[PDB]
């Protein structure tokens, strides 16, 4: 099985928001509207704001899930490579092999799929706070692309599920994601490809 990347704002009016970080090379976390695409450094903050048009009903949660972007490796599971998942970085709530972590939410949870085996971090979807207009989840991704016997220079994707208290489908987004050591450079170098 694969899970559908299809966009849907749905009745809520879902979607992502980024942050703009620029692409210095000291940068840790940053977004490129060209790509679609979060270049990250290993295990460092990945804010992610979710925007709604309009309040979903108490219960509603946000998941993260991460595929292969390549049609070809797509029904492969994404995991942490032998290394990572053994290098006992335990946040004491997260499994030592899920690529993706929510950082600072005690009320994350973390599913193996007992049908699939894919990997994915759940939480209570929040209120923005006073004064804000979205809220923020900070993601945190736990392997490098490059890692060998895991994503292993493939390219992922992250999914982020707006869902109901029953795990029913509410909205959708997705972007590429790509963990390296100087993601700002790495941005420059692709948005230049790209042009
Ligand atoms: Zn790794």
């Amino acid at each position: 099985s694969v899970p559908s990347q299809k966009t849907y704002q749905g009745s809520y009016g879902f979607r992502l928001g980024f942050l703009h970080s620029g692409t210095a090379k000291s940068v840790t976390c940053t977004y490129s509207p060209a790509l679609n695409k979060l270049f990250c450094q290993l295990a460092k903050t990945c804010p992610v704001q979710l925007w709604v048009d309009s309040t979903p009903p108490p219960g509603t949660r946000v998941r993260a899930m991460a595929i292969y972007k390549q049609s070809q490796h797509m029904t492969e599971v994404v995991r942490r490579c032998p290394h990572h998942e053994r290098c006992s970085d335990s946040d004491g709530l997260a499994p030592p092999q899920h690529l993706i972590r929510v950082e600072g939410n005690l009320r994350a949870e973390y599913l193996d799929d007992r049908n699939t085996f894919r990997h994915s971090v759940v939480v209570p979807c929040e209120p923005p706070e006073v004064g804000s207009d979205c809220t923020t989840i900070h993601y945190n991704y736990m392997c490098y692309s490059s890692c060998m016997g895991g994503m292993n220079r493939r390219p992922i994707l992250t999914i982020i599920t707006l869902e109901d208290s029953s795990g029913n489908l509410l909205g959708r987004d997705s972007f590429e994601v790509r963990v390296c050591a100087c993601p700002g450079r790495d941005r420059r170098t692709e948005e230049e490809n790209l042009r």
